[PDB]
């Protein structure tokens, strides 16, 4: 049956065939190639359309990626920040979704609850796109593996390690991606952490690996993990907006999974480093200086501002985080185009 | 005399002729029919023009209506939120008006003080649109009577009930529209509310009824007011951010004016229900639940979280509140276009 | 060597030649004249280009100028206010700069640290425009001297007085631009203010007066300095948010420098009055009313709420401050087009 | 919800809301007026799309309506005749369906099996439009009630008589349209036909009458039925052509239900005559004359060529069947455009 | 030389270089990606050209591929069915050919006689495209090897099995494409079929294997053949339909060459299934069931409807035959565009 994403919402990537997901990634690349030639100047297929982008919490990368992709396509965009994006408080989300559907041809939404995305999908009647929830980061997934495909070509049987807080939405998304791409994933970090990943998500990925040809293995040894890894992907240890008592705990249980030059050269030569950013990889930020000062005793790794990754790795030819960053815009453009349709 | 809105401001609707208002309601209908055909793609008369839309207070519905209308026409729009839209504090409003008028070709402004709108109109030198004040909600009026006209055709002598806190800007806005369209209004609710309605406005409406047909009447009985009504229009009982001590008082005065199925069933078979939204008609809002919980026993009417309208009505075929939400965009488009001119 | 501004950043006007600055002033007038003919309706050279404009402190005037300038040229803009515009808190400005460079073709930045503009110029690899720093207000300089030239023609050897807190960024930016236009500058205010101005800036400005003409004198007497002046330019006495001990101190030091009709009478008949706005010239602002109330006793100049300029002057035909504001837009458009290229 | 038919198939009209069906009717009218102005010359929203129109059995009127509609809109069209439109023998319907969806943006299908329309909707994944099956004629319904609304305006509580073989596809379809429009329908013909009408269609119809306000009724008497009827709709008795003995039995059962000037006169001054055509209202047709021959007696009615209607009636100012025909095209356009989207 | 197919006819693929055939494949892919972006809307290179597509025998898939391709490109198309596409009886092929070339810019032809394609190439003097003859299927070859290159990338030294009636047009065509792509082909079926394969085609193929690096081979065993095979390509056994006795002899000879899950499993994890369709992989087809009836025994395989492939196989993730189908169109476009020229 035809890859036809016209009218679909991008709520969870798991609601999509392996073929539909490979389409999106391919289209992302094609659309990036077209822009470098200036083909977007005379060919703006969404003129006469508008999308709203809602953020219950600020996301500079995701908002800019939508703003630019929509704009390059010919669409008008209206950005609603946190002040205006709050849901179910002074109006039910059912009703907010039904109105947005009367004004706009597509709705982007970034908030904590997947149920909120769900109501948005059910009641608006237009394509809804998940800009990031507690459960998932679908647009970033596409950007991530598009980045990998540009580097290595077909991804089947290539190996990727998500090290760090792998039970969180990025980590779980990365696993989802690898499943669709038939890659060997190694979720590397604390052992306890596996136990907190939705059991339905795992099942689907495990089928996906069967069908597409990867594997899902867990791991506690950073250097073991990196063996023949083509890709090493990590993420912050600390969520912004919580107490140091919870920092203490978190950096404690993760302090052995910092990505450093050992881990990199323990992998392949042409291994690439991914991170969705921001990353704390030195002391250039006040938040960094803060952590390295108040906990730079109790823990030597953070003593230099660095947490999930060493400035040495971050400044190395291995780091593709910035290409990955640019690709947020190209892949979101593929999502909007396929769903709204030319 | 020619219906020439070119250059005009929508400060207050009472500053326009019956012919002009009707031309606005009709243009609104035409503009929407044109959009359903895709005619806004090639035909974009405001390319080269920019409007500023100021909001001293967040209004999601009015802002999206303005952004989509102006985008569809080919206008650039710069949204200015509560932080940006202050007047009289850091700079005279007379001064701000003048500057705004150097940059933009039209100005929207939603704020508490109608005198802020008058200053903008006087010193900007461009068309100013009142997005909502304490006095009147002019763009809302065109949307509402357009919805009615779409449903019913010529409104002359048709009957409308505005029920509840009818003395607020929305109730008064509705009476003004009923006047302009020769309708019979019954303002339904507490009897001393009528003492609150500005006397100059009352008089201008009295003159309009004499001219266009219809009439003005106050009623304290919801089921008697409904007899033979084509339209029942309600609104919220609470002013968000007012003291909860003031809530309890109001809901005490209005406890007998909640729109239920008995009310709909007393009006014409073909009656339609309006509400400018958001409405509290269930318990899917936080505020709804804390009303249900604190006041639910004392006023069993809000036990389920419903206030001005029951969910039973809200979910019926009578509710045209979402077409009325939709029409905010079409009518505001007729306003921008007519006022700025092709 | 040519006026090849293409690819440049407007970081500080002092990194430009006299010839490049005239060119920007001249292009601004040309762009202003083409808009009035409506030439911007079919001639939109930046279609397919996008800019990000960051403000870490609301700056209505500068924002609107960029938004309308970019729009008229055909570029998309995405506005990032104070919450999103933070640098060095949770990410290094170097990392942030690198990503904006992936998404945008140009970046505007308004913030206190000039070192942040530097960072952005260095790391983004795309034209960055200083929206305003503690050090300088380059876009405002082009708008201002444009305005004078529109009025007097060739500016060489004409007389401008900057009166008041002449050691602030506006007074100092005014001095810079007067040197670029070879004008006779008189900085009129308390004697020790000159000791507070950066010494290198003075060096550079003096070398400019040497090449272009004009001169740089200091004055303590508003009537004497106003002699033969073609332009009198002033600014607020207060930094808003700043406490009182510093406020009462300022108004105390400045009380002999309120620009009044007498001063204007001492100037050429042709004199024009400039102010970047907002100005406190009457009691129509809540703030200037707290000043009349509390301090209007100790200081009768501010008893009517007027400080740096009297309402009589500000309502006079000498006041070109409003043309000046309009020109913020035309000049910013010149900066965007030279710098991005057609 | 929102009236958003984008992506939908027109498989049965019953799969749509009263709101969607009205929108389809109203948009049809708008598209007709737009064509009369020549707006289709420069405004062609479907350029870059392609539709396939398959006919298992020729259907001149429907095919032409699709061809002009799609061309007017800018779409390419592939016509596939009986020989090509063959489902199930050479290849499974499921299979064929899945290919068509790889090539085309929309598919029309005229065949006998409704189950064939369903497979095409399921398997192609593009909009499918029922061109006419044994069970329903949804493009024809929109045309008729469009034609009626053009003459009478709001249709609610107006009277339409379907007389003849009222249990066939056209009768049941007229009944369906009458419910969506809240009219009184009178199904007039042989008593036992109401027993061959799908009980579910009926229930669904009763529900719509409950909601829109018509009613259903069965008559056996042409004159009692015509009382106060705004519309009289008939159809052929003889679908050619099993023998000339089922004709015997059909004219046999139908002989008293011919539409003549008696019936029209018994209906309103204002009544109109509808007929999907071809009609048999005289001998100008050879098939007609072969009936006049083989059956002029027994049955004296069909002796002169006329069958379901008298040439006397077909020629009166009452007959709108050619307006009903032109409308086939306008309404298919609204269905193509809504369903594909501009 | 230069890859310049401008002016050329696609009469036999063997009349083309390995370089030209690759170009046709690669351009097909490029055209597909371009369509997914909507680049065909504003970029229509063949506006002002017209092509005739004649079919001596219906061929739904090929006709539709030509119709969408030409329309996408901006060309008019005249479809001429069996009755019209008659060569040699009413008028000499030479004559007809010479007229067509006076009217059309290109001509497609689907008939049995290759000699008919040759006369059209000689006499019309415009590009002619072989839509399928008894000897070859050149548009189909480009589609298949396009589909294979999309899945596997560079095709050189990959293994493809053609199993079934491998001496018919489709088999020999697959063999030809396999040589141009330097793959190992295994022709698997009844031992004596290799004796009905034109000796010149073979020689030409051997030469290409010498140059591109594949090889040719004959098998009689489905499982030995599938060893390390990337692609398994089959086709129908029964072209309907001489009697039901040649079927006897065909299923007779072909009964051991059915494609089942055994064979797939004996081939690679990664293998794909191709089939030009329609396939007979179940009973959903009436022609299929008439086989299950008349021949369920002798032959137990065709008892359940399946013939050349098992419904079990047709439904696996291995079957790419619908991607192979979509590709018919993309590749005919590359052939139309190369041959007519932009």
């Amino acid at each position: 049956m035809p890859v036809n994403l016209k009218g679909r919402s991008l709520d969870s990537l798991l609601n999509f065939t392996t073929e539909e997901v490979q389409h999106l990634i391919d289209l992302s690349i094609d659309l990036k190639k077209a822009k470098y030639q200036g083909l977007h100047i005379n060919n703006r297929p969404l003129v006469g359309k508008n999308i709203a982008i809602l953020f219950q919490k600020d996301s500079t990368r995701t908002r800019c990626a939508f703003e630019v992709a929509a704009s390059d396509l010919g669409a008008g965009v209206t950005y609603i920040g946190p002040s205006g994006s709050n849901m179910g408080k002074k109006e039910s989300i059912e009703d907010t979704a039904k109105v947005l559907g009367r004004f706009y041809d597509g709705i982007e939404f970034r908030g904590f609850a997947q149920s909120d995305v769900d109501a948005l999908v059910k009641y608006s009647g237009v394509p809804v796109w998940n800009g990031l929830t507690d459960d998932e980061h679908p647009t970033q997934i596409i950007a991530d593996f598009m980045t990998m495909k540009e580097k290595f070509g077909n991804l089947k049987n290539k190996k990727i390690v998500f090290i760090g807080d792998y039970k969180n939405n990025v980590g779980v998304s990365t696993m989802i991606g690898a499943a669709f791409n038939g890659m060997h994933v190694v979720m590397c970090g604390p052992d306890n952490y596996k136990n907190e990943i939705d059991k339905n998500v795992l099942a689907k990925c495990i089928e996906l690996f069967k069908r597409n040809g990867g594997s899902l293995r867990f791991s506690t040894d950073k250097i073991l993990a990196a063996q023949d890894a083509d890709v090493i992907y990590t993420d912050v240890w600390v969520s912004l907006g919580e107490p140091f008592e919870l920092f203490d705990k978190r950096i404690g249980e993760l302090k052995n999974f910092q990505v450093d030059m050992n881990m990199i050269k323990a992998a392949k030569n042409d291994v690439i480093f991914l991170h969705c950013l921001p990353a704390f990889h030195d002391d250039h930020t006040s938040f960094s200086k803060e952590v390295a000062t108040t906990l730079g005793a109790k823990y030597p790794i953070v003593a230099k501002g660095e947490m999930e990754v060493t400035d040495e790795v971050f400044q190395s030819l291995h780091n593709k985080a910035f290409d990955q960053a640019e690709n947020r815009m190209h892949s979101i453009k593929a999502i909007i185009l396929s769903t709204i349709g030319y």
